[PDB]
Order: C-alpha cells, then sequence, then structure tokens
DNA sequence: TTACGTTGTATGATCATACAACGT
DNA sequence: ACGTTGTATGATCATACAACGTAA
C-alpha cells in the first residue's frame, strides 16, 4: 500500500489530497473520511515543470505516480476521464510547504489547465500555530495572524501557550481532520483562473518560476519589501484566484529563505541555523575547556528549543563549522569521522561523533550575557533566543559564508584575522579611509590552503569595490630531486579527483611525456602525488601551465558580497561599507555591555552604602528587628534607607558581622567607584571609547590571530594547446 | 561502498579491513597505510552462516560484495592469488561487534576454512576506553584492571577521566591507524583453528550458531553464570589465538550483555533498560504529565548522550511503543502527532514532528526516585549518574508486560489489570501463605489493552500461571443487528484492514457464497464496526464465524514465557506467586529505604532547629563572639556545647530571623518534626505498621490509576468449522 | 510434515528534489 | 547544454535472536 484509495467511484464528493510526506499521510489516512476521501503521500519536494516540455514529464516517480493515480494524461487532454472528484493541495503552513504547494500548483497549470478552468482544483488551508490560554483555542495560519492575538489578549493570568505545528506531522489526527479535512468546518479554497484572471495568473506564474527572471524577482521582492515598510487580508472566501495564492504563497516563501535561511547576519557573519546551533552548544555547557559531548543531543536542543527544521540540514551546517578544510577559522571542534579534505561529505553520524565549541567561538558568546543584542522567544513561546550574536571581530569576513536562495546569493570568502582586524583599526583611526588602503592592508582572502591567488590587485580593486566578482587560485609547483611534487592543493578541491581527472590525460596520451602516476601521501606529507615527466630537455613549466589550464589545479571562485544588514534588507555591499556597518555594530554593542556593567555597579554600590549605614548602627539594627514587629519600614524611616537596601540589610548573615566582612565590603565599594567612574568616562567620550576598540581588536587580533594561509602573487593567463 | 582498493597487488602483504559501517568507513580510510591495507565497509550484521549451504550464501549483494573484494569462491578450496593475502576483521570491542566478529567467523570457517587452516584469519583488537588527561596519546582497552598507565601521569597535571570511543566512530582517524592499522602499534591476533581441537571448535560453534541447538544453550548460559565466584590472572598477549576461545568468550559477552542489559526487563520497575533511560531523561527534562510537551528529538538526544550509548531508531522506536495505547495495556508516555495507529503500529511520524511528555502512570516509577530508594551507577561518559531500578509503585512487570527475544531465552509478559494485582498484592501482604488458586479468584488473567474476549479455560490459565510457560487465546467480539453480524471488538494486534482483506480473499475465491455484504462501518466514534450481511436470514451465521475464527485474524493466540531478571540479579522464569513475592520483597526494601531517607532529613533538620533556638536563647553572646572572635565556629562549639553543623547553620541565620515570628514558626516545624520523627521510627519498628502502611499505599495507588476490566474472559468452542466438499 | 511470519531492541546505510551564479 | 557550492522538503534497506502458530 503507497497511496490511499477510497471506495466509490462518484465524481460528485470524491476527494484526493496530495500531503508533504508519509509523517502527515499517516494523520491524514488515519483520520480521512474514507469512501469519501482519498491521500496520496509524496516523497518530499517535487520539480519546477514550468521550464520542461509537457512530454518530458517522465524521470520523478512522485510525478508518475501522480499520473498513474489521476485520470489526466500529462498531456492537454480536456477529456473528463477522472479519478478522484475533487483534486486538493494538502502543504504545510509553513513557508516551505507554501513553496511546495506553489510547485504542485506549476505542474497543475502547464498540465492540467482543463481541471482549473473546470474548477476542479482546491487548495488547503491549514493551521501552523495553536494558542491554548485558557478554554479560548485559537488557531492561526501564518505569523501575521499569529501576532493579531497581541490584541484580545487582554488577560493578567493563564498566560498563552503558542504551539507551532511542524508541518502536519505535528498535528493530531483530529485536530487536523477539524481544521483541514472535514468538509463541514475545514477551510477549502477553490483555485480558480477565469477568463478575467487567465492572462494574469499565467504572467505571474511566468515572473516567479522562470530560471532567466531571477532579476525580475528580484525586482518584485524588492517592490512589495519596500511598500511593504509603510504597510507591513483574510475575508473568509471559498473562492480564490491563482494570481493571488501563488504569488503570496512565493513572496513568503522567498522572502523566508533570504531572510532566516541561507544569508548571513553582517553582525555575527551567521546564518540563523548557524546561530541557533552555537547558542544551544554553548547553553549546553559545551565550551573550548568542557568535555567532549555526543553531537546527537546538540541536534537534538537545537531542533526541540530553536530551529523547527531537519536533521540533515542542521548536523551539515555543525559539520561546515567543524571541518577546517570547509571552514578558515572552524567554530567547532570535533572528535570522531569528522570528514576528509578528499570527501568532506564522508563524516560519521550524530550517534558516533563528539562535538565542542571552538575556541575562536568565544568571540561570539563572550559578551552574550552583558544585555549587549535583542532576544526573541522561540517557536512554542517557553524559551529566548538572541536574534545576534556580540562578535567581537568581523567573523562576517574572517571565516565567511555560501549559500544560495530566491532571487539572491553570496559567495563571501574567508579572509585573514589579523588583517582584517588591522584594517578595522585603520578605520577606526581614520574615518576617511580610502578602499584603496584597506586593501593594501588585507589584500584579499585568505583562503584555508597553502595554494597561491594569482588575480591581480587591479582585479581584486574591482571586485572589493563593486561587490561582486570572481578570484583564481593555483597550485605549489616546487621540484625536488628532479622531480614535481604538489604540496598544496587549491579550496575544495579532492586529490583522488586531481588525481582522476590526469588519468583522462595518461590514457588519452596528448602529452606521452608522463612514465606514471602514483599518489605516496602518508601522515607525515598531507598530500603527495608524484607525478614523472620526461628529463629535463622539455621544460616540464610550460606542460604544468597547461594542466593548470585543463584540471582543477587551477581554479575560480565567485565573489557576492549579499548580506543582511542592520537596516534588516539584504544588500550587496563593498569592503568599505562591511568594514563600517560592522564597526557600528561593534560599537552598539560595546555601549549596550557598557551600560549593562554600569547599572549593575551602581546597584551593588547602592545595596554596599545602605549595608555600611547598617553597620555603623549594627546595635541598633538589630534592636529595631528585634523589637519592631515590622522591620523594614522602620529601618526605612529611621535611617532614611531605600526598600532595596533595608532588604539587604535584612538579609545580611550573622557571618557577615564581623570586621573582616566590614573591611571587605569597604574594599568592593571602593574598587566598584574607581570601575563606575571609569565606565562613565569612556561612554561620555567618543575618542576613549575609540581606544578601547582599538585595544579589544588588537588584543583579540594577538590572542586568536594566525599568519596568512594562501599568499597572494600575481601570476600569468596560462593556458596552451590547440 | 567501492571496496576502496588499494595500488598494488603484492599477496604478501596486502591486507583487506572489514568495518562495521562507512562512519568507521570514513576513518578506516583516512588511516588506512594505502597501497598496504584497504577497507571494505558492511550494512550492519549479515547473517548466521553456520547452518545455510556453501552454495546459498552468494547472493545479491551481501556476500557477494565479500567473495568479489576477496577472489576465492566459498568452495572450500581453490585458494588462488587474485586481490589480498591477509584478511582481518575489524569489529568494535563492544558487545554488538564481538557479535559481528562472531558471525563473520563463522562464515569464514563454515565456507573458508583452508583460509584459517593456511592462516590468513585476523581479528583487530581495538581499544575502548581512553584517558585524555595530557600531551601523550594513551589507548587501552580492559575491564579487570581499571588502572594501568593512568598511574604514570603522576608528574603531570589532571585526574582521571574515562572516553568509551562508542564503537569505532569517536575515534579520530590518526587514533584509528595508531590504534589498529599502523602495524608499528597495531595489536592484530591471527585466529588459527588448530588442528588438534578442530573437533572441539566445530562441538562449540554448533552448540553456538545452530538455529535448534540454540535453545538448549542456556545450560552454558547457566553454568558460567553459577560459576560465577571464579574468573580467568587475566588472558595477557599471545600474538595468536584459537577460535575456541575467542568465540566462546565473545559469544559470551554478547548473549550476556543482550540478557540482561537489552531484552530482559527488571522485575522492580518492569523496564528494559532502554526504556528506563528514556523515562529517566524525560524526568530529567521536566517531562512531567503536567508540564507541557517537548519535541521527542530532544528526549532522544538526551538519550543517547547522557545514558544510552546505542541508535536512535531504537529509541524512539521502543518509545512510540511505550506511548501507543493499543500497544501498552499502561502507557508511560503521553503524545502529540502522528503516533501511529491500531491498524498500522509502525506508521508513527517522526521525532522531528512529535512532541512527548510522561504519562500520570509513570509517576508510579519516579514519584519516590528523588529518596534514597534505588541504587545509582555512572553513565558511560562518567561525567552523570543513571538509576540502577526505578521505585515503582506498583508491578509494571505485570500491569504492562514486555516481549523481548535474546540469545538463549526471550520472555513474553502479557499485560493485566491495575486493581486486581493491586488486591492480589494486599491479599498476599495480610496473608503470607496464600496458594495460587486464591489468587486467581482475584487476578482473572491477562488484561490486554482491547475489548476483546479471552477464550482460554480457567484451569489452562492456572497451569500457564503454575508452569510460567503457555499460551492464550483471543476472539473478536461480534453481534447481530437486522440479521446480519456487527464485529465491534478485534483481538491486540490485529489490523482491522488485515481482517477485511482476509475475508474479501474468501469472498473472492468463493470459499463462502453464503456472504451478502462485507462492509468496514468504522469510525471516529466507532473504533471498529465490521459488518457481515449474509444472503438471508435462513444462513447459520454461527457457523460462519466459527469458519471465520479458525481462518482468519479474528482469533489469535498469544506466547505467554514469564522470564524476567529478578533481584537476584540472573534470568529466571517465574510464577505468579514468585513474581509477587519477589516484588513484594523489593518494594518493601524500596519503602525501608525511603522511610530512612525522610528519617535522616527529619534529624537533621531537628539538630539545625535546635541549634538554632539555643541561638536566639543567647543571640547577644553569639553576635558578640562573631564580633569578636576571627574563627567563631569553635568558640560556639565551646561556648554552648554545639554541633560544627550547628554553629554553621547558626552563622548563617539571617537578621531577618532574628524576630519572633521566624521563632514561632521554627518552634512549630521543630514540633511537626518531632511528631514525623516519632511517627516515622514506630513505622520503621513494627512490621505490622509497615505493612498497614504497604496496604494503604496500594490501595490508594490502585484507586488513583486503576481502571476496569477491558478484555473480559468468556470460555467459547474449538470452531474449526466448514472447509470440506 | 516442513517452510514461513511474526513479536522488539539492536547492527547499520540510502533516495528524489528547489534555488542563484558562474566556468566548462 | 551540465556541475558544482549549501540549507531546506520528505523517506528506504539487509540482518541476529527464541518460540510458537499457521500453511503449503
Ligand atoms: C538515515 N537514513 C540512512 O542513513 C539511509 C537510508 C534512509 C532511508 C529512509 C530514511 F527515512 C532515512 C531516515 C530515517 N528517519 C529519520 C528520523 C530520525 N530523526 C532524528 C532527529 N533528531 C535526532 C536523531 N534522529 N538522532 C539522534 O541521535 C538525536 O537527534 C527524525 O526526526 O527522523 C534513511
Amino acid at each position: 500500500g503507497k497511496l490511499a484509495d477510497c471506495t466509490a467511484q462518484d465524481l460528485n464528493r470524491t476527494e484526493l489530497f496530495l500531503v508533504e510526506g508519509d509523517s502527515a499521510g499517516g494523520s491524514a489516512k488515519q483520520a480521512r473520511d474514507r469512501e469519501y476521501q482519498a491521500i496520496m503521500p509524496l516523497k518530499g519536494k517535487i520539480l519546477n515543470t514550468w521550464e520542461v516540455s509537457s512530454d518530458e514529464v517522465l524521470a520523478s516517480q512522485e510525478v508518475h505516480d501522480i499520473s498513474v493515480a489521476i485520470g489526466i494524461d500529462p498531456d492537454s487532454d480536456d477529456l473528463s476521464q477522472l479519478r478522484y472528484g475533487k483534486i486538493c493541495i494538502l502543504a504545510d503552513a509553513d513557508s516551505d510547504g507554501l513553496h511546495i504547494a506553489t510547485l504542485l500548483c506549476a505542474l497543475f497549470v502547464r498540465h492540467f489547465r482543463t481541471l482549473v478552468k473546470e474548477g476542479h482544483v482546491y487548495v488547503a488551508l491549514p493551521p501552523l500555530y495553536r494558542i491554548d490560554l485558557g478554554k479560548e483555542v485559537y488557531y492561526a495560519l501564518t505569523e501575521e495572524e499569529k501576532t493579531g492575538v497581541l490584541e484580545q489578549l487582554k488577560r493578567k493570568k493563564g498566560k498563552p501557550n503558542v504551539q507551532r505545528f511542524k508541518g502536519l506531522g505535528e498535528m493530531n489526527p483530529m485536530q487536523l481532520r477539524e481544521t483541514t479535512l472535514d468538509p463541514n468546518t475545514r477551510r477549502l479554497v477553490q483555485l480558480v483562473i477565469s477568463d478575467e484572471d487567465e492572462q494574469q495568473t499565467t504572467a505571474i506564474m511566468d515572473m516567479l518560476l522562470a530560471k532567466k527572471r531571477s532579476e525580475d524577482r528580484r525586482n518584485w521582492l524588492q517592490e512589495k519589501g519596500d511598500m511593504a515598510d509603510l504597510e507591513v487580508m483574510s475575508d473568509m472566501a471559498e473562492r480564490l484566484a491563482l494570481h493571488e495564492f501563488t504569488e503570496n504563497a512565493y513572496l513568503n516563501y522567498s522572502m523566508y529563505v533570504i531572510m532566516d535561511r541561507a544569508l548571513p547576519f553582517i553582525g555575527d557573519g551567521l546564518k540563523p541555523v548557524q546561530r541557533r546551533i552555537v547558542y544551544a552548544m554553548s547553553e549546553l555547557g559545551l565550551n573550548a575547556s568542557a568535555k567532549f559531548k555526543k553531537s546527537a543531543r546538540t541536534v537534538g536542543d537545537v531542533l526541540g528549543k530553536y530551529h523547527p527544521h531537519g536533521d540533515s540540514a542542521c548536523y551539515e551546517a555543525m559539520v561546515l563549522m567543524a571541518q577546517p578544510f570547509s571552514y578558515r577559522y572552524p567554530l567547532v571542534d570535533g572528535q570522531g569521522n569528522w570528514g576528509a579534505p578528499d570527501d568532506p561529505k564522508s563524516f560519521a553520524a550524530m550517534r558516533y561523533t563528539e562535538s565542542r565549541l571552538s575556541k575562536y567561538a568565544e568571540l561570539l558568546l563572550s559578551e552574550l550575557g552583558q544585555g549587549t543584542v535583542d532576544w526573541v522567544p522561540n517557536f512554542d513561546g517557553t524559551l529566548q533566543e538572541p536574534k545576534m550574536l556580540p562578535a567581537r571581530l568581523p567573523n562576517i569576513l574572517l571565516n565567511g559564508t555560501t549559500g544560495i536562495a530566491v532571487g539572491m546569493a553570496t559567495d563571501i570568502p574567508p579572509h585573514n584575522l589579523r588583517e582584517v582586524a588591522k584594517a578595522a583599526i585603520t578605520l577606526i583611526e581614520q574615518p576617511k579611509t580610502t578602499l584603496d588602503e584597506l586593501l593594501d592592508i588585507v589584500q584579499g582572502p585568505d583562503f584555508p590552503t597553502e595554494a597561491e591567488i594569482i588575480t591581480s590587485r587591479a582585479e581584486i580593486r574591482k571586485i572589493y569595490q563593486n561587490g561582486r566578482g570572481s578570484v583564481r587560485m593555483r597550485a605549489v609547483w616546487s621540484k625536488e630531486d628532479g622531480a614535481v611534487v604538489i604540496s598544496a592543493l587549491p579550496h575544495q578541491v579532492s586529490g583522488a579527483k586531481v588525481l582522476e581527472q590526469i588519468a583522462a590525460q595518461m590514457r588519452n596520451k596528448k602529452l606521452p611525456m608522463v612514465d606514471d602516476l602514483r599518489d605516496e601521501s602518508d601522515h607525515e606529507n598531507p598530500t603527495r602525488l608524484v607525478i614523472v615527466p620526461r628529463s629535463n630537455r622539455v621544460d616540464m613549466e610550460q606542460v604544468m601551465n597547461h594542466l593548470f589550464a585543463t584540471t582543477d589545479l587551477e581554479k575560480s571562485y565567485r565573489i557576492n558580497l549579499n548580506m543582511i544588514g542592520l537596516d534588516g534588507r539584504p544588500a550587496v555591499k563593498n569592503l568599505l561599507e562591511i568594514l563600517s556597518e560592522w564597526l557600528v555594530f561593534r560599537r552598539d554593542t560595546v555601549r549596550r555591555r557598557l551600560n549593562h556593567r554600569l547599572e549593575k555597579v551602581l546597584k551593588r554600590l547602592h545595596i554596599l552604602e545602605g549595608l555600611l549605614v547598617a553597620f555603623l548602627n549594627i546595635d541598633e539594627v538589630i534592636e529595631i528587628i528585634r523589637t519592631e514587629d515590622e522591620p523594614k519600614p522602620a529601618l526605612m524611616s529611621r535611617f532614611g534607607i531605600s526598600e532595596t537596601q533595608a532588604e539587604a540589610i535584612l538579609e545580611l548573615k550573622l557571618r557577615h558581622l564581623a570586621k573582616l566582612e566590614e573591611m571587605k565590603i569597604r574594599g568592593e565599594q571602593s574598587e566598584l567607584e574607581k570601575e563606575r567612574d571609569q565606565l562613565q568616562a569612556i561612554l561620555a567620550s567618543e575618542r576613549k571609547m575609540n581606544n578601547l576598540l582599538k585595544k579589544e581588536l588588537q588584543a583579540d587580533a594577538d590572542a586568536f590571530g594566525d599568519d596568512r594561509r594562501s599568499p597572494l602573487h600575481e601570476r600569468e593567463e596560462a593556458k596552451a594547446l590547440e
């Protein structure tokens, strides 16, 4: 039993539901009104059928099963020949479910135009959130309706307990039946194109799901976001046009992917999943000095506390943060099979691996508790998570992330820590610093390989001025004992792949100067593959140039400095803009940290003053406590003391009545007064704060920095043979 | 995978390593000596190859990959020269790894006996424990001397720790190379079946790896357990070993681990270790019955990273089984999401799309956990503590029951009614010399979580509960409406869809031409409603029902094997009287421990209160001593004849407590604690008082958690109707 | 009369997609 | 044309082990 069939052929009311996965499929099949309804499970996502011919959809198995399970052949039939009466799209209310629904809708448009023109295609409106503040069960579908509860929430008892349905599997079968399956209360919407909106629907769908219209999708997203800035409805409708449903669903999915899935934040240089992973690891006490713990617990904590997504993506992000060959400055230190340079994805499983935070990760979490960043409730509302991290160094450039989203993408390469820190310090010293001065300090990307960067300085200047660009890297080809020994490989290049590519040269004998191909790599020499050419009359250097031109020993890397800025909007920024925005972020975080410490110092100083007042009149204070029935107001009135100070006096212990504790209090008061003076002076003068920032950056660079790994030297274009 | 072949054909020294999986495969491939060694991954276990013919081993991919990767066809001969000289087994030192090694050894002996006689079979001895103090690489596997190289760290920093390395994944590739792959430090052992002991080896292996002789292996296990007051000065280093020793020891270890830690429940809490770890981790997560639901992914991660060193899928399956009402008579887990269906129990969702919490019944296992009721043991990493047992207020081993299969033994404990078992326990406490028949007058028998009917006679049930082993039978519950048979209840673990398919198969084959309409009128209001409409009112529907019972799944049998781990720590088959008596002993022990814990707390607090009152009487002198003496504790002890803990309590008193209201509160606390101490000592001093308290507690638990019997017991005929010319 | 199918903790892996952007 | 980079949507397979009941 792969699908679910009914026990009736009456086309009047027979219904088929296309669900996301068998996790929801089980709930749908157990909650179904069989002989009336049917459920068809799909193995995950489907394929964009807009840019594929109607005769060529015979490769995927989900759509093949749909075609066998549906009367309509994939071509434009228009005949009735229908198995199930009503065809419904049952996709989860999350943005990813909306994307799957949009893909299914595109498939239903390019191949089943009759099923929409006749009016037999329906879309389910499943809820995503349930609010239970009492006997006031409330359901919502989107975050824009999960925030309208802040209106009728005029209660001070019975706190709301929001529950987010992770798709449909989280939903109980009876709840799913009542919301989206039982016709007496289900919110099914008939999707109609009609002659009035046929052209409009075709135009919008072509704009959305086209491989070449991505520019017009960027324009669409920009325009809608801009007019959303101005104005951030559901009228309980039984029918809707495709041009509205598909447009809204793809807008939601694109915005979610752009701002919550694939683009990093300028401050911490992390995508949301990475931030949640690091925060959950910190909350587990998995600091660099702690003992290793199973990655399974970390993944479970991330999924059950902050991230409502899959296991595999979280584990892949963890491995990427832990792999030295993927991250220039890894955030995770691991024990076990954490991948290999030739096969990065050959890592073990969360049951057979141990993980801990790296020392570098301290630069993202040292100031987390000192009111530095804003915090937001999690999906269930039972916890709080940091929206950002107090990055002491600009991790967006030191490590860099590569990601692809809807409309946009990003390919930020890593850079050297010390050089970027020096650039930031120079920018602080001279705010009106040109890009060229910074490029004289950073010189460009610093990949985690000992290979060479061959792109010219002028091209790098163009890339760092316009943002977009491409860099190129080569190999080290130094000769020892008359034999060529390759010691360093380009980034994301497998030695086995290079050997297999060279084997094409060996078999085709385009260059018959070779005499063997062996890999003598060992633990002492990480990569040692020896290629023995002819004698010393052939000038093998040009043959190496040809090999660079043909094989993967010289490769290019895209650069797209696209990120979410402090304004909350994606944008492409140059080196100067990135550094300025990160400096603003660091100044803000340092100000918040200083204010937090100042508040703590002032409160403790007030308490210490009250304690000293109590110590001066200890006998009278004890007499008042032992004689007066309400000693707190009496203490407040007699000594002109505050309620918090009176409570501190009342909470003093007998052991503190000794003179040594009084001396300790006096010393603490003196030190805290000096600290308060220093903090107030720093917060009052801009130059003092700039000096503090420069000192912190220099100290962090000296304590956590390292030398450049990939030297930058200009090289020729190579290329040969024709 | 792609067998990661080497770049050399020298048959003299080429080595192939069989690993347990690509998780360990990556580390092995990174730890390999290039063209000197090779690694072939295996997808878990393969098969017991002892009782399979030499022509039936070659298959699609399991044995075929090994045979191709080695060249030697399993023909007991043909020792050619194709791929690799030496064949090595790289299995983890854990009991499952020993099982894998035993299976591989069976495959290599029953079909490649020449490859062992000539000497080409080696076993790796990888370490399981790691001490990580310094920058001096340490590896060693052992259990008798949990010391050793540790002691050579009396000149560096750091305190002893423990790393269990899981099975192989936790090892770093370089660590794997140093331990079991690089010959300069590798500890490989050549497995040789000497010609002098071959007859003995075949005798042992036939005892071990036989589908039918495995049953009577309990005598081997029983003897080894009995001879526990003996132990091998260790096996030291031999550089070579006989299979008769290696296979016997490995299979003994694996069988003991499966019996006592994987498949048999403990008599006290009635739980297998994985279930206990799940429940404990849920309790430590605050997932009480009154708490909010949390994602099962977090629970599984906690179980795997804190207490259970095994796979996630098995843990999730056990959790789902504990949560399904149609699987557990008294479920321990309450869930939100797709937690399965009675017709498709394994159709549940995933731990990312489901929420879980402990059930109210689970309180009966954890309410007294925080006291001194149970023993605690360090976990695998040594950074936490785990309860060896749970303070079961009721005998969950009989109320819920578990079914499991292990090496040598198995167990099929059926569920029972809570109230009936509680009444039986109360009667046993009242009359210790109560016969089995008297208990059976209260306990009617098993109580499955279905409204179906139990048809086995009372005498047969008595025989089952007297001899332990037996079999029970259940028949569906059906009712006639409008002259048509309506089935309302189905037997346990029976899908309605399966019954409908079976009856439709009979209808299509026209075995029963008296039928006229087989319909499924099941709905949410009525869980099971299967309607059989016969062709008219002259058809003997009773005989057709008897035929269906004899032929379809409407009548099913259930094995009963009351095998469990007793308080002695040894598996045994126990009868109803033995189970009840042993659990009563366990409950008495736990209650005594709880009372002693509360008594100790009460006495310590009374001591502190006495010190506080003494301080209150002489507050001025105490304050003067504190303000004048640098070390006030000995001075207070000398002046007031007071204890060190009392002196510290006086020093930790707050100024707000110096008021008269706090003194009155302390005096009231003292009076209440004196009464509590008197009551606890009276209960602990008299057996009759403790027995009365136990009866009261059992009755209260039965009244708060009990329910009526779900499966009535009514005797029915043998059926066996129709199917004749 | 002899071969298959369960129950349940365990050993373990593999399959099809979206989405932007450039080099081959 | 294809093949990558990486967070995301959802699943699929081969076994051990005891003990009885179909069932062919
Ligand atoms: C994992 N595979 C393979 O290799 C090979 C083939 C294959 C075929 C179909 C499949 F469908 C799967 C996935 C199994 N089904 C996934 C479960 C596991 N899981 C989860 C979550 N969080 C965890 C954890 N497991 N494990 C821990 O230890 C703690 O964290 C879920 O939520 O769905 C497969």
